[PDB]
């Protein structure tokens, strides 16, 4: 782009970003969190999304997927795309800012250190994920050098973390990424 | 972009990207990147530049600063925009690609946590930093919780650490930023 970073988004991914969706219940967000993988794979990219949600109304904020491979960008991770277009849309880096209500990471797998990382950074006081970390091993996906008790650094910042909430539809859907 | 992840670039970050540059030595490369800091607090970001070189010819890939508060994103590290920039320059997510150079990220501070693992997926074979994590920490930043031996880490994968090269220039450079970013005016600001 010369005079920016720009990563483009997908048709999908870009209707995702700009069409209304308030999800109520933790696995109606997961759901729609394991349809963006489905059409990611098919738009080329890894078998990760992730969505940004206000944590209390579900009302979807932006949706991120892996795009690593065809955006040529290593951090471009599902995380970082969403968490990233959410503040775009906030108008602010930083998504506790006073005064905004609380924001969510739901995420079709455990974060890898890099995403860690910009959770940690970005705002969002709840992180919910599907995948554990073994089952993203376990398809050839790397979550590199995370401390231990990664979970515990999330909660002593103030992000409450959930896990395996639908695991078992995303590893339906890892599985199948992996087998093509 | 509501559409995109669009990060624009200050004009001095497109100079810096656009003009062809080789500096051979660790501290020529540095001194660079210690310039980009400057002119990035003086363009409204934070007091952090990194620079992508290649590893054996010195020639300059692309350079990144902190633009997080006037862009908008968390993710605007110096190292997550050098990295992407270089990337997105040579065509590929990995700095590894097959009859790619060895690449350099060359950085005016230990990279936070994020930071530490966008330098594993990057690529990159060295790391190259100035400030030390408790430098940045004394200005009031924080490095985040990095793994027990986060340098061990990035050996262990392949990829060679140095800190503390132009160190003291890094470190005037984060104590003049810690003066000036408070909100009573200051006209030597
Ligand atoms: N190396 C490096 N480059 C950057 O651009 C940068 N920006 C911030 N930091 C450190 C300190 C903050 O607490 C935390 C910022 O949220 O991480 C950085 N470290
Ligand atoms: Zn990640
Ligand atoms: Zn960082």
């Amino acid at each position: 782009m010369n005079d920016a970073l720009h990563i483009g988004l997908p048709p999908f991914l870009v209707q995702a970003n700009n069409e209304p969706r308030v999800l109520a219940a933790p696995e109606a967000r997961m759901g729609y969190v394991l349809e963006l993988v489905r059409a990611n794979i098919a738009a080329d990219g890894g078998p990760f999304a992730a969505a940004v949600f206000e944590r209390d109304s579900g009302l979807l904020i932006a949706a991120g997927t892996n795009r690593v491979v065809p955006g040529r960008c290593s951090a471009a991770h599902a995380e970082i795309l969403a968490l990233s277009l959410a503040q775009a849309k906030l108008d602010t880096h930083d998504l506790s800012a006073d005064g905004l209500p609380a924001c969510e990471l739901v995420t079709s797998a455990e974060p890898c250190v890099m995403c860690f990382g910009a959770v940690i950074w970005s705002g969002v006081r709840s992180l919910v994920c599907a995948a554990r970390s073994d089952d993203v091993e376990a398809i050839g996906f790397d979550e590199g050098p995370r401390p231990e008790n990664w979970m515990g650094g999330l909660e002593a910042r103030g992000i409450t973390v959930t896990t395996g909430l639908l695991r078992d539809a995303a590893c339906a859907l890892l599985r199948e990424y992996n087998a093509c």
